RNA sequence: GAGAAUGUCGGGGAGCCGAGGUUGUGAAUUGCUUUCAAAAAUUUUGAAAAGCAAUUCACAAUAAGGAUUAUUCCGUUGUGAAAACAUUCAAGGCGGGGCAACUCGCCUU
């Protein structure tokens, strides 16, 4: 914070693609697979 | 000035449903008025009918009307003489979703 800024608003939060990482986190919580089944193909799927 | 991305404040349109109210029918109870209709001293009481109601319940309709049997609708919007429109609108195929009806995407004219 003290040394640098990221040219736009200070306090403000920009998304960062909610889709996936909140899958992400859905996938992980069921647990019992190989961290490896969150592909493209398996995440457009899921979201149609 | 234009374009895209991210938030804030408003507006418009469409859709799926709910509860009343109102008018009318039927009923339970209780009233005001009038006539029949008897008794009693112009007046008081009793039977019946009608008019108007009140409290509660069930039901019918809820713009007059016209379709249709799809578990679908059109009727208070705008344009304007055509009483004609707008507000829905192609073909296929390659898929996701379900008990399936049906719903949701991709691809080329």
């Amino acid at each position: 914070e003290k040394t640098h800024r990221w040219n736009f608003v200070e306090d403000k939060k920009y998304p960062c693609n909610e889709t996936k990482t909140m899958i992400s986190s859905r996938l992980d919580k069921v647990e019992n697979i190989s961290d490896d089944f969150l592909t493209r193909d398996i995440e457009q799927k899921i979201w149609h």
